[PDB]
DNA sequence: CCAAGGGGATTACTCCCTAGTCTCCAGGCACGTGTCACATATATACATCCTGTTCCAGTGCCGGACCCGAGCATCCGGATCC
């Protein structure tokens, strides 16, 4: 009794914790796009389509453009996730 | 080969008797140094005084060992591109 969810369970395809993904595919479906279970970040709401080595250097740039106080909430969030990530799981 | 006694001899202290020479034998002199004298100089037992360093405390400091945590790199977890 260390988990019982596990609802991923992995095998070479899932999604990381379901919910966050979600919390982001959310604004997917309310906005224009309305994809597919396929969830990103937010630039692709502007511009869906878009591709790498282009659709990341305007996030570096928002990064640049925020300030040390988001910059730190940033890093205190998500460690929740970080201790969350080991319960389902159980190990590595 | 020496100790005792055989006779025979010049010396050297000893008598005789005089006399002139260092030495005892005492009433007086003004000296000579062994003792005396007040303190010296000499060697010794106490009380632990007071100083300035030089004998030491408290903490009037915080030196090493071991587990974490900051940001930029590469693996990996995820968008979705022909």
């Amino acid at each position: 009794s260390d988990k019982a969810k596990r609802s991923p369970g992995k095998k070479k395809k899932a999604v990381r914790r379901s919910t966050s993904p979600k919390k982001a595919a959310r604004p997917r479906k309310a906005r224009s796009p309305a994809k597919k279970p396929k969830a990103t970040a937010r630039k692709a709401r502007k511009k869906s389509r878009a591709s790498p080595k282009k659709a990341k250097k305007p996030k570096t740039v928002k990064a640049k453009s925020r300030k040390a106080s988001k910059a730190k909430k940033v890093k205190r969030s998500k460690p929740r996730a970080k201790s969350g990530a080991r319960k389902s799981p159980k190990k590595k």
